[PDB]
């Protein structure tokens, strides 16, 4: 068969679809570089000492059609139950128009963070809608653009609360009826910080122990609705901030955290039409009082002005605070769950306040009806008040029998304690479902009541003093797009403002903006993956178990690590998990004093943030004068701190894009002094099939599946950051269910499980040969671009035949010295050529880092190079005094259509020179939606963006 | 029951009717207020004549939520079985590239616009269509190709009609090879009957040509897979001045010498194999190619290259035929398959299929079976118990083709793997251990068609077929074309007579479920139970809506519906021994497809006058009915009229026709004014067609035929087209028993989600919105043809002729100027020359309606400025529209108006601007709207 099929005319190959440059184009590019074969270039680019000497051991590549069919048979092994398990995840109905035109639209999911706000106004507006929706619902004044999941959001509230206090308190109170995974995430975050987590009963908590904060669940995990006002008042007189983890759908009916006096509200917006996803992805919310706005973690959309005085949005950063409490108040998050926040905000837009309230009201009414019927069947109910969740006492002999009978109908209930079961209803629930529940509990299909007769007993089952009266979602945007046609057009208008991968290459250094192929994306929205509750019984998730087993083995082979955790749900979470595992390792050997983390001064700012969150003390390691890592400063500090040494965090190849052939020795050094080596996987697209982190001395790494392995960038999302570890660290990995484990890094055991299918598909379609070729072509394209631009812009940090790896760093500092042109000028001017800028001013201030990836055609690479060459000449005209140095296209970019068409034109250049500076713009023109937005040095944590 | 009563108590759930309707309750009351009515019911009572008002609720299932309707259809779909069908017969499983599926077929930017009437804002799909034509031209080796036809059978029937019109032969006979696909032969006979054409079905091997023919149709490769050299046959046909058509598989043409090189005059075929779902019959784009010497009588639409006002390249869409559409969406998909794969990719797909087929053949031979095709491409004719072979195949989820006793056919395709090959061998062997090893057979593998038919000529050598092979490049190319086109995701397209309403996501979703999209139209009945349920339900529901006793879902275009309906009437009169009844009465304001359909049916058209108020002249009708009483076949009517009027005389009109022995056919163009409010059968129509792509939400596809089912009274039921391959059936109207079956799920979903209450409300709101627009515009443009109580129905006709008198402004000036405001024009110059007919539908919001009215009002003021000498009568925005960005930005500006006045004439254009891709590009008797 195999040898028979090899004889047949070639079939459609996914590798060819994924690679931008074909064979012909590759030969052209090699010729400009001066190499006969790609193999020759790669032999010079990669140091023999670390070159992986064999083929990756992975399943042979399949066609798109074949991979889909294989994954379909795997998916068919999952069972889609009606899960009434609750615990922070509830089935919901994604309006088809949103599923098709957002979730299944590359126009919405292919861009990354809105670094270049002028060409991201569409998704920034949807995020602003998300924030408004969260503010209205929570009754709190400030809301960010979303966080990873509910549990991590709660941990961010804990950190903020510690930073605000001025007392001797080191305890944080967590109610024992918070969701259990939330408590686990908080404990895991508290451990390296030395924070005492007190898990207790809010009813009886004495406040005899000083706390800086308290977390309460609203409604509680068992469904109970409580009035938290007196707790909140007592907490305040003890100087603690109170955070409510509050179900946002419930807030359409219940008095909100703001009005109860709470200081912070967090929760999941999953119920706003986001698939269960077997854990994710879902956007969590975070809201607080205006007095704490400067301490807000993560990203937040603000309203600014453009150069024409018109309103424009930008994605702001947490302002950098200097204070004695920074060591426990640090956050490492630079992203938002953008795509999912867009989806949740659009759910609110489509339903309106009345539609949302009606959804909640119907859930409540069905829940009340369920309760009445259960009582008529002589079960006991334990919640005095509730929204959507009942706590049913059944008799400790009968509980497993009830759960098994429910399963017999394709229904999951929540096993509470023996003699008790929980039931959470949701938007999908019908009267037919209600009848199934009754019959299950009755043990027969004939009931001693008729469903309709029970209606007279139905009434609001939460107290009057918690019955919300205040309004929400009153702004026009939530009232005017309720027909499918109007929402369709609203989505299209927003999408059209944004430059995504369906327009042009976005060559973001360190971000790997490669192809997010349709076949990879398709299975995400199969219900067998999308409609599974994360806490469903193992018997119903055999397909996911297979998916996990295979992905773990494959990523393990690519990295060379012995074990993989698929849990961490962001790049930053991967770093954090990796450091946590290292910390736990030293603890397991009785060495609680190894807390020094060596970090190269060129590192992305999330690295030391993550280290600080792990209770580590960062020690900077210096760079060369040739831009490589300085071994002697490393050694000097590896000695000075030698018996305190916990870790070295390194990126390979370097953040400067260098294949440092000294990598194995650096590792050999750290080990000599007792430390472990962690590799940041940002630059892993230069490695796949060419070298393996475990082989050169790394003990743990994380991978960015949303970079190297095709999960889309989501308009700014966290993606997934699984970690690989060697055998000696295996015992410490995050738990895969609800023991030397560090605990839980993400709320869900497999993080955002549903998007893992994308990376599975990529590997299945590429195979060993495909994955390796992709790496080699990415290196080819970077070197090609470097070679084309080297006479215009100095290329920094070369080899080794003076080659680069997968990215090239352009030095724009001469343009400032010669023409007073700033890197931001070049970035906006690129928009007029139809391009999103590459990475700006990181790792080197005043430069650009360009990463084309392997997915972009020679034609597209040449156009970008031609744009940069055109911009060089514009700068020359300034330098030579041929144009006004203050009034020129570079200073005035981006140019909107209106600015060129309306009003008086007083520029020493033509409207044509402004809008059509290259031939291709006259065939297809992308219009910047707004002029340059108001407001050099990089943020200290989110290093690729401007300081706040 | 008790659950229903309990459910009604609960807080309201998301209602599909609310999503479908543009105006909400608040907007509706605001519109009723401007009209002078307190309730919608008061308006409708005055709009619909009480004598024809349907007096009860439609009897249809209560509405379901989007979520619930999807779940119900899913349980129906799960009753279908997706087999590996190697049946062939003109349908072959194929791989739709996922990037094309997601970004074209499941993209409203591609499927929501209609025909490119306004070419300046349709350059995207026009270019994709140009690509389709180039692809067909290259593959067939013939010079002129149209933008596609409905299906293979009807395209072959169009070829017959072309041949009849241009052949110099005095013969009246058309030869059809007996090894053409069986359904093709049926469609040809059905089209030939009313024309008096003799169809000769025979063996092309032995046909003597002593019998004179004007045309011949040959299948390449043949239906049983045999590949023949038709050169000698073609030469003899030419000796007799007959035209030869080859029905040629376009994939096979990557390997086989093409029709153009064999001497053929016309080539037709299906492009379904170019990545289009089986669809249980459709929709698929058929191709039609021919020579320049025959060009003038070729059917359908053809994209041409022209120039715009700036001298830049621009596209436009240039034995009678009634076809005005092309299968646009599917032609786009077929051409993008060609663009994605390129010449090499296509040839490799074909070559692998052939190699697999030769391998299959060698293996079957080792197993002592007889192989009957000397030469073949993808299809084997296998001689033996054939029933036991077929049954054994079914046991592995495989369908083979039952030929004659002792013979089975096997057609391989793009999805076939060596594992599938192994399966076929084991079936025929009778065990899993074969007396050979798969790899061992490779040595005997050789090209199994002759050198004399081995293609050497190249194809798809243009750059477009060579530059978009990565997924990223294709995604971007698709995005750029899409971006040029104005579709329903941009703004309302209020085309009178086209009903541009919401094509809801939930309705579209099931089209691409494998259980609907991946079923072969000739799969065994036991595998298609879900479709059987779908058809039964749809037939019952459409019958209740129309009042008819029986529905045929077969006709696969609006024009096919008219044609089918008239064929049924013709057959009725034949059944009564009254062939002399061939007079078709048609109002003079009718769409041109109506008389063309009648002529195709062998009928003689007699026009009927409109009166001084633009209603059917009852006296004239009565006089003509009486005059042609002895010969009266039919009256064709639209209701409400083509002038948009609910005539109170419709029942009287039907009575007069019946009194003189005619039947009444109703064109369903205006059914969006009727649903729930009146029923064609109830007022006297004997048959009608419905346009499912207008009234019932099938997308307009960028110009597609949609589906045109007919409803008939019991006395016509015997004559309906057959639903499977003595009876009184007219035969076959479409190639597939249920036409484009996969898209029928869209109308099922709409009816399931709307319910009887929703369907009726939709109609009422459509009438409300048209009346609202007329009231807003009446002071600026005279409203023509108001009905009783001075109300219109679902559309209003704006008189633009005063603008011509006062300002020398033409309707085309206004149509292009609307582009600068971000709107696609309404229907231009039909049914009344120099006017516009606007149909908003119920799906557009009050905000959108007001913007369109405001644009028309602003344009009225621009005309006034010309009239009053405030601006140059020749150099003004109306004459220079549409304005491209480049024209406003590049070169010298010498107009007396500003660039801002050109590009931003309304405030909304400063919030969102749609840019016309080209400047202005430099009445048809059939396709009347163009
Ligand atoms: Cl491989
Ligand atoms: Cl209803």
């Amino acid at each position: 068969l195999t040898k028979l099929e090899e004889k047949l005319a070639p079939a459609d190959s996914f590798l060819d679809r994924h690679l931008g440059p074909g064979e012909t184009e590759q030969r052209q590019m090699l010729q400009t570089l001066g190499f006969d074969t790609l193999g020759d270039l790669i032999d010079q680019a990669v140091p023999p000492a670390i070159r992986f000497p064999r083929s990756l051991q992975l399943p042979a590549s399949q066609s798109e059609y074949g991979a889909i069919a294989q994954l379909k048979s795997i998916a068919s092994k999952n069972q889609v139950f009606r899960s009434y398990i609750g615990m922070g995840y509830y089935d919901t109905i994604t309006p088809p128009v949103i599923q098709r035109n957002i979730l299944e639209n590359p126009g919405w999911y292919t861009a990354y963070t809105p670094y270049q706000a002028e060409i991201a106004q569409g998704r920034l507006e949807a995020l602003l809608n998300f924030q408004t929706m969260v503010m209205d619902l929570t009754g709190l004044e400030i809301a960010n653009a979303s966080l990873l999941d509910e549990g991590t959001a709660a941990a961010e509230a804990m950190a903020l609360s510690y930073g605000v206090s001025k007392s001797k308190a080191n305890a944080f109170f967590v109610a024992q009826d918070c969701h259990p995974q939330t408590i686990e995430v908080i404990k895991t975050r508290a451990n390296p910080l030395g924070i005492e987590v007190i898990v207790g009963d809010h009813h009886t908590f004495s406040f005899s122990t000083s706390i800086f904060g308290a977390l309460l669940q609203y409604p509680a995990t068992d469904g109970a609705v409580y009035d938290y006002r007196s707790f909140i008042d007592k907490a305040h007189q003890h100087q603690a901030l109170v955070t409510l983890a509050a179900d946002p759908l419930s807030l359409t009916l219940l008095t909100p955290p703001g009005e109860l006096g709470a200081d912070i509200a967090v929760g999941s917006t999953q119920r706003f039409g986001i698939p269960l996803g077997y854990g994710g992805p879902h956007a969590a919310y975070f809201a607080t009082k205006a007095e704490y706005q400067r301490k807000m973690p993560g990203r937040i959309v603000g309203v600014s002005k453009d150069a024409h005085g018109n309103p424009a949005l930008r994605l702001a950063l947490q302002t950098r605070e200097q204070h004695i409490r920074r060591d426990k108040a640090t956050s490492n998050i630079c992203t938002a769950q953008v795509l999912l926040a867009v989806m949740a905000s659009m759910y609110g837009v489509y339903h309106g306040s009345t539609g949302l309230k009606n959804i909640a009201l119907r859930i409540h009414q069905l829940t009340v009806l369920l309760a009445i019927g259960l009582k008529r069947l002589n079960y006991s109910l334990n919640n005095d008040y509730f929204f959507d969740t009942l706590r049913v006492g059944v008799g400790e002999q009968s509980a497993p029998a009830i759960l098994k009978a429910a399963e017999g109908r394709g229904i999951n209930l929540r096993p509470l304690v023996p003699g008790e079961v929980g039931i959470s209803l949701d938007e999908t629930v019908t009267v037919q479902d209600l009848l199934d529940l009754w019959q299950v509990f009755a043990g027969k299909d004939n009931l001693p009541f008729t469903p309709e007769e029970l209606w007279s007993e139905v009434k609001t089952s939460f107290p009057a003093d918690l019955t919300r009266q205040s309004l929400y979602l009153q702004d026009a945007v939530f009232n005017q797009y309720h027909s499918e046609t109007e929402l369709l057009r609203y989505l299209h208008q927003l999408e059209s403002k944004d430059l995504a991968l369906n327009t042009s290459m976005i060559p973001l250094g360190s971000c790997t903006m490669k192809l997010n192929a349709t076949a990879e994306m398709m299975p995400v929205t199969w219900p067998e993956f999308g409609k599974i509750h994360p806490f469903a019984p193992a018997g119903q998730t055999e397909g996911y178990q297979i998916l996990f087993a295979q992905l773990e083995a494959w990523l393990g082979e690519i990295t060379g690590f012995d074990a993989i955790s698929l849990q961490p749900n962001a790049g930053s979470q991967g770093e954090y998990a990796g450091l946590q595992v290292i910390r736990q390792y030293h603890l397991s050997r009785g060495e609680e004093q190894r807390n020094i983390c060596l970090i190269p001064e060129s590192a992305h700012g999330t690295n030391p943030a993550s280290a600080v969150m792990c209770g580590m003390q960062v020690v900077p390691v210096k760079c060369d004068g040739e831009g490589n890592i300085d071994v002697e400063d490393l050694t000097s500090k590896a000695e000075k701190y030698g018996d305190r040494l916990a870790a070295l965090m390194v990126t390979y190849p370097s953040t400067h894009g260098v294949f440092e052939a000294t990598i194995g020795t650096i590792c050999d050094i750290v080990h000599r002094f007792g430390g472990e080596v962690y590799m940041d996987g940002a630059n892993m697209n230069a490695q796949v099939g060419l070298c393996r982190p475990a082989d050169f001395g790394a003990d743990v790494c994380h991978l960015n599946l949303h970079k190297t392995f095709c999960i889309p960038h989501g308009g700014g999302g966290p993606g997934m950051g699984p970690i690989g570890v060697k055998s000696h660290l295996q015992a410490f990995l995050p738990r895969t269910s609800l023991d030397q484990s560090i605990g839980m890094i993400s709320a869900a055991p497999y993080g955002s499980a549903s998007i893992l299918v994308i990376s599975w598909m990529y590997i299945a379609m590429m195979g060993p040969q495909g994955l390796t070729k992709a790496t080699e072509v990415a290196i080819l394209s970077a070197n090609y671009m470097a070679k084309r631009l080297e006479n215009y812009y100095p290329i920094l940090f070369r080899g080794n035949n003076e080659l680069v790896a997968h990215e090239c760093i352009l030095d724009l500092r001469p343009l400032k010295k010669q023409a007073a042109i700033e890197v931001e000028d070049v970035a906006k001017r690129l928009m007029d050529f139809g391009f999103h800028a590459p990475t700006v001013s990181w790792p080197v201030l005043g430069t650009m880092m360009v990463e084309p990836t392997e997915s972009e055609s020679l034609g597209e690479l040449d156009r970008f190079c031609d744009a940069m060459i055109a911009i060089y000449q514009e700068a020359q005209a300034i330098t030579h005094g041929e144009i006004d140095p203050a009034d020129n296209p570079l200073k005035n970019a981006p140019h909107t259509a209106q600015s060129l068409i309306c009003g008086e034109w007083n520029h020493p250049y033509s409207q044509e020179e402004a809008a059509y500076p290259a031939p291709w713009t006259k065939q297809f023109k992308f219009w910047p939606a707004v002029g340059r937005i108001n407001n050099g040095d990089r943020h200290l944590v989110c290093s690729c963006e401007g300081m706040e």
